């Protein structure tokens, strides 16, 4: 009787938080995974309202055809699967193509075989809206209208620029598909910054230590003689990203929208100060730097007012998000 929701890349960090949230709202879920045992693991963790299908390669035409044919009860599709790595041999084969062609072929499969799908949400990224130097700029104001100027030729040259390109061009292709093919579904994208926060299941706190979360987790591996990490940027809590995905398919207002998911700026000093205050027993094992020397008052606030009005909830603050990540890891 209830609606089923399809989530590509269900093994992932964001994807599992999305899955745990939608299951809690009464939805069923069907998740895609690159292998059978990967499916089997998730089933044990999430229970009866979760099914999976093995889709090993995104960059094949009709890759999701069989999976979708087997699940007519699915009316919602959340495409989150994407290479999220900066380190590869071929930027193209390992990052650009599976993102760009993966995305094109999923939308085509939905149109071909799942005409009952009314909503599709694509997980994009702030990298689709800018170039590396602009993000760390204090005179740059990003908005839902922002598009990266990074060219495809330049995106190939190395790993970080490939990831920037992958998101920008996959998302473009997504909006171009909607314009050109005129599908039954309405499209919306979620564009987050660095994603922090606890993993969905404690049992998953062991391997595949995902890039973004690890930027918090790595602090615990410092020792008192190490330098303050130089990591800096803007954050959003994984649980807020999940709620945005939910709003991205439940709210009429979210149709045809890009949603910029960005909260506050932080650097390595912000991180150490939070961890040191909340986990005093680790203070002797950690560097000190210059507590509260961090100052972001010169940075123009990004324009996410539209996203904030559509979402209609308040975000987890940096300390809570970081605190909950470390709590779980220590547990
Ligand atoms: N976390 C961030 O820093 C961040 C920020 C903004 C936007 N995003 C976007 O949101 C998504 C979720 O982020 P995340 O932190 O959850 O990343 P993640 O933990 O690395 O999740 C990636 C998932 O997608 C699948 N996948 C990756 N590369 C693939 C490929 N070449 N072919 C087929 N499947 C592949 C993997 O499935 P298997 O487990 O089966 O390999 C993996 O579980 C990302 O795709 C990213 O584009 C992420």
């Amino acid at each position: 009787m209830t609606t089923s929701v399809f989530v590509s890349g269900a093994t992932g960090y964001l994807a599992q938080q999305i899955i745990a949230l939608v299951l809690s709202k009464g939805y069923k879920v069907v998740g895609s995974v690159r292998s059978e045992e990967k499916g089997a693991n998730l089933k044990k963790l999430y229970g009866d309202d979760f099914s999976y299908e093995v889709v090993k390669v995104l960059e094949q035409k009709g890759a999701f055809d069989e999976a979708l044919k087997k699940h007519p009860e699915v009316t919602i599709f959340l495409h989150t699967a994407s290479p999220v790595t900066f380190e590869v041999e071929d930027t193209e084969k390992e990052i650009l193509i599976p993102a760009i062609n993966g995305t094109k072929y999923v939308l085509q499969s939905i149109k071909d075989v799942a005409p009952q799908i009314t909503r599709v949400v694509y997980t994009s990224s702030v990298v689709a809206m800018s170039v590396p130097e602009e993000l760390g700029s204090p005179d740059v104001v990003l908005s839902e209208a922002s598009w990266s100027s990074l060219s495809y030729e330049q995106s190939k040259t190395h790993g970080v620029l490939a990831y920037f390109g992958s998101k920008q061009f996959a998302e473009r292709a997504a909006w171009e598909f909607v314009e050109q093919e005129k599908p039954n579904f309405a499209l919306s994208t979620v564009n987050p910054v660095y994603i922090f926060g606890p993993q969905a299941k404690d049992e998953e706190v062991k391997g595949t230590l995902n890039l973004s979360a690890e930027m918090v987790n790595s602090v615990l591996k410092l020792n008192k003689d190490d330098d303050v990490p130089a990591t800096t940027g803007t954050f959003i809590d994984v649980r807020d990203v999940a709620k945005a995905h939910l709003a991205a398919f439940e709210k009429d207002e979210a149709k045809g929208e890009r949603l910029l998911l960005s909260n506050t700026r932080f650097n390595g000093q912000t991180l150490l100060d939070v961890v040191r205050k909340n986990f005093p027993q680790l203070a002797d094992k950690l560097p000190v730097g210059k507590p509260h020397s961090d100052d972001f008052s010169a940075f123009k606030e990004w324009n996410d007012k539209k996203t904030k009005k559509i979402l209609g909830f308040e975000y987890f603050d940096f300390e809570t998000s970081v605190v909950d990540s470390i709590k779980q890891v220590l547990k």
